[PDB]
């Protein structure tokens, strides 16, 4: 049951707290000027070590040349830039069997149902799930609803969507935007049933307790934790605001 | 014969009903709001265990996570969404082997004749019924004719081709959309030959009594049974109106 | 040699007739309100019996479900819908490998000359090809062009390019359309060189006798002869005219 | 080396005429009602024969049909027709393996540089160049730059432009198009380096000196020799030509 | 540590002089009529032999038929004409295996992220990746964000965002274009981490001095080098301007 494994590797305590760090990627480094040190895949190591935080999501080229074995990894396998304006699609750039020789212990793909290119991304997870299988490792889906109809992601209806896509396709835990609030939320963590749901972070708030109150929603709508980037490593008191996220969740 | 096995497995009594649940996929959540407890899968099971049900169809996730074991399986390998705005298309997110080792009795694959993609499914349709064979699954096509010329997908002529095409690609039995009569129903019960034919379901109907209409005119028509969903689990009655179905078909 | 393996098989008497039965995945059933019969398999296999042609073209699930070994059977890998909007396309449901499992003497594969996707079926049929090769089945190319440029696809030109296309791509016999005339025809055959020739029946014609004029003009043209699906089972006489095609065929 | 092989079978007297009938599938057969007997493949073998050129050019069928051993043949491995109305292009219809069984000496292979799917046949062409390589076969690139920016085929920029091209991408020879004059060709031919260069024969010239002269300019401008088909064979008086040619190339 | 083995190989003085070669297929043979040498390969290796330069890039024709192992050989794997149109894409004509017995010391791999075909150059190098890590040859990724939404491709975003993005993907060593300042290009230079920054050369500059300049700067924002081809080959006192930039970084 991968499900369990992912459990006992990122949720020891019963809850999660990831810090993600493939924006470099989707994104782009305009996200790490904030706090420079954030472009230091070392910092971030050291960040996620010192605030006692579950695992990082690297990219395969991060976690080649950066990964130390001194927190659990997720490998996200696929990746795409926001400089693409076509349908939205992201493609693996890594295999499962390469993110075992880099020290994962589990592996991420995102999607983004609702796409023109929505069938590219679930034939190629088809591929990974199965290897995922084959190697032991749990899958991590990151749904997220964008094309097609899909206009705001954040609408309650498109969140309860991509939870339950993830179930169907086979995540043994997953990733998803919130709602805004608990309520709602907890329809998205209902329908996931036995998959467990991380909140994605989204852009730094205004303020730090913006932030906490939505992660203590994600938690009142029993859902496992938070996957969560910017609202920690863009902020110069990272490491501050990250023992506090720690203490909130933990 | 595969038709021979699907026909022992799925219709012992000579008619036949599938509880349809993959719309977690197929639609989204949204499908299970009116009765709560159909967004668990549990509570399928337990329903098509409770009303004497031959089957379930489930996707790969719900398998994986829920199948028990307790009714006989039907894994439904393709899948999209209805946030989709391209030309139709539903590609495979688990092979033939993996649906074995899920548990299932039979295999599922949806077509949509005359989609720009029609070819896509098409290709991979091919390799699915290449490895049902090798593996002696029945397949069970559900052939629903959308995309194209397609304006009417409940028109005689066109549930008829749907009927056709299942036949001649090699399906197993089929799941096609009720025409509204017998009458018209039953020539493409004709053109599919030795296939068998399961209608569809389709959204709930106003009264309990017209979807109990459409099922005798299908049985009239001379199709095996019902693969249905909503007009079940979509009912807070569903355990009541069940066995009412069951009464009729068997 | 795989041209003389077919000629064997499905010209004994020295020409061919097909009895043509894709219909069903072509166009669909719409084709067999005329003669309701002509959608049971079985009867369609004792009409080629009775009047004694020389083998069926199925699509694969009639091949499976219905074939029982008593004419030669052409399998027909690929197959797309009328209902389809597209640039002309149609794709392999079933390999070379298991249309042996299924009985085929030989295999068919259509191809759309012409077509914004031409490219994907020559792709394929390459495949296809090599298959047939390896497994010593005929291979029955299709040659209709459709799509792009084409806009009379029984153009002398059109017919006489659909045919060399065949016999370039390395078809051991073609199907492809009639031009109405036997002079225009016979370009055709001729460029089809050591390659032979069927004609496609096409739509039931008005008359009986204006459907044996072109086959007389097919025969004239030095065709091996036809692959015939609504000129002989959209009629409710169909034995008595198949049988009248058979003596124009075999007689000469 | 490759090069030298095709040299060796190609060019033993220094200079090469290759008689060019890939025609029936990319122009289609109006090419051969000047004179009818072109439509046979046993009239064109015997006409290079008898003029004693040093190779054939053939699409699969053809050769599988009729080659018989009497002149080295250049399998002309894909394909695409006058009909086809999109961006350039031409997949292959048959491996260098089956190449090697129907007896052939070389391999032919067309790219159109500046295509919107040039990438389609670079992609295909650098397995042929691998294959070419395995069963050492020489590759003989036919560059035509067509669609894209592409205006004038033969400006002397577009042609050296094909030549370079065919040199980077593997070629072992090649067969561009002629720009008209022995000064900008011999810039074509220089920018080819270490891998010679045929000359596409063109359309029939209007009369048998206009091509004579054409001929002339391309043995002037340093190229091996002619890739000639129309220029030969659709002429009535094919053979006593073809002689011509033989004198002035050889 | 494929970083290390790059810099041992083309680093061996602390910093990197590349001269690049794969413009016959990029940009055509009209770049070689400035210094009409410059079309013959031979010239080139002489060229980066008597300047004393670390390597040379070349594509698999040119490495095939002229490389002679007498300067480390980068062998760029895809290219693609200017001839072309579309959404940029670049596919390999050649594999990493074929590049290993061609003599290459590393492997080059152009990405367009921001394409429309941005998936498939990716999808692609993952695969090249992959064969590069078992091979054992440093990959080079030359990062070019065009197409989709980007307007200026050597605006300091941009660059960084390239930069970056061959970070992220499993770079060994990378090649961007130059910002225009140092400043900016340090921070491309920072994000890239522990991968190795070289500086696309770019147009022959108008004068001489112009591009020394921008040498200086790139070298004073932290980067490896340089991997240069028309401001070396394209001038008519080629080896002299060569001297003096080998003057300058080393
Ligand atoms: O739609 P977005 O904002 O790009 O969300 C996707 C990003 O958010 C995450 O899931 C979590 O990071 P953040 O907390 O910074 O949002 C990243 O892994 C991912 O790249
Ligand atoms: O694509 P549609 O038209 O929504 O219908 C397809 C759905 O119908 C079913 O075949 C049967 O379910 P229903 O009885 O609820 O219609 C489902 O398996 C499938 O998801
Ligand atoms: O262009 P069309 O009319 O679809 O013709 C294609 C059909 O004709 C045939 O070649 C022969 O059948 P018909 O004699 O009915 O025309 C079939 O095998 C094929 O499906
Ligand atoms: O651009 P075009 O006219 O289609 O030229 C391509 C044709 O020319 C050739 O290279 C040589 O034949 P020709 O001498 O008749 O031009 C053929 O092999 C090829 O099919
Ligand atoms: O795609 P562009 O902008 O034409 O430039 C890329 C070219 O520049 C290089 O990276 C370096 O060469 P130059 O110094 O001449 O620019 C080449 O390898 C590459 O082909």
């Amino acid at each position: 049951n991968l499900t369990e494994k992912f459990l006992r590797i990122f949720a020891r305590r019963g809850k999660s707290i990831i810090l993600a760090y493939d924006h470099g990627i989707e994104h782009g480094p305009a996200d790490f000027m904030d706090n420079p040190d954030s472009a230091d895949p070392e910092y971030i190591l050291r960040l996620a070590r010192d605030a006692g935080f579950d695992g990082v999501v690297f990219q395969r080229g991060i976690a080649e040349k950066y990964y130390d074995g001194s927190v659990p990894l997720i490998l996200k396998l696929n990746g795409k830039t926001t400089l693409y304006n076509g349908e939205p699609v992201s493609v693996a750039n890594c295999s499962v069997e390469e993110a075992v020789s880099l020290g994962a212990s589990a592996v991420g793909y995102t999607i983004y149902p609702g796409s023109g290119f929505e069938w590219k991304m679930f034939e190629e997870l088809a591929r990974i799930k199965r290897d995922a299988v084959k190697f032991d490792l749990p899958l991590v889906v990151e749904s997220f609803p964008r094309g097609g109809k899909v206009v705001n992601e954040t609408a309650p209806e498109i969140v309860a969507y991509a939870a339950r896509i993830a179930l169907e396709l086979g995540a043994d835990a997953m990733k998803i935007k919130y709602t805004g609030d608990p309520k709602t939320f907890s329809w998205a963590v209902k329908v996931a049933g036995k998959v467990p749901v991380l909140m994605s972070g989204g852009p730094k708030t205004k303020t730090e307790e913006d932030f906490l109150k939505q992660v203590e929603g994600v938690l009142e709508a029993g859902a496992l934790g938070i996957a969560v980037g910017r609202n920690v490593w863009q902020r110069r008191d990272a490491l501050k605001f990250a023992r506090a996220l720690a203490e909130l969740v933990y």
